[PDB]
């Protein structure tokens, strides 16, 4: 047997080159192959990334190409083509899809056989492409979704609670994206919920939390604006989906997971709750919505797959 | 500075023993003193445990003495001797033999109970020492929820970091499941029963009653439980030197919640650097307020009568 | 694909009651299955160790059987019949043979074709007939050898100048056991030589370094002595050896390996630093011996083949 | 008591940035205050670094001003302006306008320097704070050895960390590996030629030179270096903060150590929660003997002409 985990990365921008730092210090696979259409920069990652390694646990870090991804466990899929000032959000995805289809079927014709994380935007379209160009199972093929917005949301509720955010449990879900929505029915700190919380800490007016989501919503833009592009959040909400996969823990998670009925959707991929392991998605939590957060929901699916149905004809 | 975590341990049985080799190999704290009435035990521990530091990050073990609690981050009390009310009455005197001793020697970080009756030792403890509410912990109930977990990540198969439950009350028979809250990815219990109707409501009742029994159970196949309450209290203790403000299920004082009073009872808390911040009151439906209600007035009657 | 490590554990002693709990509490492997003539004790220890899972990463503890080893990684052997007092190194020895045969012809017809991690004493001598039952290669059956001997001595050294014992590095080769020995010459504090940290620091008398030693070698009977039996250093040096071998590392080890010429041994498996990994053992160090280090190394492996060649006949 | 490691952070380019989220990762320390002369950018930076805080321990991250330093554990400077003598001129005034105020704010821990020229910047660290010698701490060559080190294990396939060797004196051209005692798995670099041949003496010299350039080459390759130091100035944390007694190549003043004497220059040292303990003189060749002693006096040069 032969134990020896292989991640290939495709995309060395900021997110990608963060991800693969962010499993160097964690410990995660044993081997990372970096694919980009600027093969130096990767060649340049690849070994600053490695002079890390003795400082950890070791692994095999190079520029790679679509065909080293053959015997992959992994492949992770980082930079779309960014939306240009007056470009449609139909002509966005694409000129993604041409691209996208030019990963996606060189590294299915390696012989990969693993599973597809994906990450770039807009990422639940790109999944459901993604989806569609490789032919995988749809529980082989996950999109980041509502990872971070959701990580972001608990960090922003842990630090008006000043809790640690592993004890607070709230969801952002939808497409990722200005149509996601907060999942305010179920959220809670340590089980209690939100509004049991309010209502035994009235100071938390509604305002404050109307605009705690509005923030989550707009986050992306404001560290943007500040710090002039975002990373270290989708990076580690990578490397831990990375790690749930690779350790196979059936660990619950917000992902862009296939519709088949959940809250009234089909044929498209959305933000929900999920359990993934070794071989992908296993259980679709469908979160018995509110009626408001319902429709919600709805709006979000229905702009998708509008988008989704024209971009694929 | 004094970037220098201490923590003396009192009982160096299979619960102390085992404690010590979880904070060994997660590398939580950088000094451990074992106390014990027999040194040679502690002293063939402290050297099988130091065996394995080159595998791990490196710290100071040793056959402690209670003067060495002086500056101490933490003293782990898991010396509680095997009528309730006697058995109570006995371990109140070992008690005090343990935390007299160890308040002269001049320690004043935090007190971390395991020794049962938990709940009762956890209040015993803090009238014995002085030291304030929020630094005298009790592990209560949470190795009863992480077993309470376990069990429903087993029968639906999710890692149990992702469930979410509590075992509520003083520890012991009258504990309670507090099945309101009890969810699985923030998906409630009653939600996920009727999502998967495949999972009975006896099998519900069941689980608890096994989680009520576990320690029965296990002592029937392996003679003693430890290894649950070792990486419990281990968790408890990375939340205080780690100042993480968690939240766990910890015997800690009741003024008001609850509708009690003048307890230490079983109960999910905010915990960091400075023990106890805030006390997490789960609105409790008719039925478990009950519960909760009948354990408290059992677990205080005793605690009158003991003293 | 499918990345689940699966382990099974043979013997639910002391060592590997603790052996389990390591890899509980460090997150290694996804399964292990306890084996062992006690049924109640595994079935007992494997709900208290899945107690303490929801502290950590998920794992399948179970009481298990030897075709659970049907598609194992690793079978890690730890418990041999104890020496009864009067009882000869060689009837040791034959008791325990009748016993491993046991183990391992239904784990090899379970269909297991992994790695042998063998820590049941004596263990050079057990490892050498794993591998002679067993008929896997000679790099897929490992015995623990001087593995915890040689961080008991690095421990100590690390006391004695107050330093982290991964800054000391030091080995105790040859057999596990009576016979081993220091290997002095090639002992570093960071790289500062033991001699030449000797002659900086005078106040270090060749007296405590030869007792500190001997202490060493005597560190079982001392332990047993206090509180009875040993088994934290055993079991972390198990955890390691598996990490490394799970995580596919090639970290240098000290263990019992077959010897071809080394040290100018040959057809025995005896205590050697060498580099292992997801397929066992890869380079056998051979340190350059002083001279008489390399007569203890001669008189461990002599008195060692001697037992073994009677044992088999 | 007082459980809780501060950090403060001073310039946040792809270095300082970096190396926090590598705090954040391994869960290093509980608060970590970033100070830069764009608050715009640090502010985004702390709010991305706590992005990812849930997928962790807990911290605290926000954008610092030097009086934040009051109660910090430790001080990391990463803020180093890009003749010799004259990038010193020039980063000599920014340092001080970097750790005057900080030691006016109060703070008395530990400075950890990063900034090039590191070796100068960290003896003129210690001037400008009149802090004692172990408490000023330069990065040295660090990242030089374990590139070093990587590099070697690479040609023999064998984990870093069972390989050890060196990288010497000023972090930059002078810098010389310490062949004498690089080993792997305790074996000899000279020893494991012997009995593998087909590594040739001159690949050996290569991997020096490469490493040498390591900078010139990533930087030409992808523009910038920075996981490398980051997680070398994390390693460097993680001793510190948990007091291990690990010894790592560091920049540290010399006292009679080669013969060298008023001088801070990469050598293997102990270092723990008080700074540097020991420092660990390899008895050098007489061929690494020079190296050492041309490095020192080169960097002697130069600092003395700067002051």
């Amino acid at each position: 047997d032969k134990d020896h985990q292989k991640v290939i990365l495709v995309g060395d921008g900021a997110v990608g080159s963060s991800y693969a730092y962010a499993m160097v210090l964690q410990g995660i696979a044993q081997e990372i192959g970096i694919v980009d259409i600027f093969k130096d920069k990767t060649k340049g990652d690849a070994i600053d990334l490695s002079n890390a390694l003795p400082f950890t646990s070791p692994k095999k870090i190079y520029s790679a190409e679509y065909s080293d991804a053959k015997d992959a466990d992994l492949v992770v899929i980082t930079a779309g083509a960014p939306q240009k000032p007056g470009e449609t959000r139909l002509d966005l995805v694409n000129k993604n899809l041409k691209i996208l289809k030019s990963i996606v079927d060189p590294i299915v014709d390696s012989g990969f056989n693993g599973i597809f994380l994906v990450a770039a935007n807009p990422v639940d379209i790109l999944t459901y492409a993604t989806w569609k160009l490789s032919g995988f199972p749809k529980n082989r093929v996950v999109g980041s979704g509502t990872s971070l917005d959701t990580a972001r949301f608990r960090q922003s509720i842990a630090e008006m609670v000043n809790v640690d955010a592993r004890s607070v449990h709230a969801y952002i879900m939808g497409e990722h994206g200005d149509t996601e929505f907060p999942v305010w029915s179920h959220a809670n700190i340590g089980g209690v919920t939100i509004a049991e919380w309010v209502k035994a800490h009235p100071e938390i007016k509604e305002d404050k939390l109307v605009k705690m989501f509005e923030d989550v919503r707009d986050a992306a833009y404001e560290i943007i604006k500040l710090k002039g592009a975002t990373f270290y959040g989708i990076a580690t909400a990578l490397a831990r989906i990375s790690k749930a996969i690779l350790n196979d823990e059936n660990a619950v998670l917000p992902l862009s997971v296939y519709m088949d009925g959940q809250y009234g959707l089909n044929d498209i991929y959305i933000g929900t709750p999920a359990v993934i392991n070794r071989n992908g998605i296993q259980n679709i939590l469908e979160i018995p919505l509110t009626d408001h957060e319902e429709e919600s929901m709805q709006k979000s699916a229905s702009q998708l797959k509008k988008v989704l149905t024209d971009a694929f004809a």
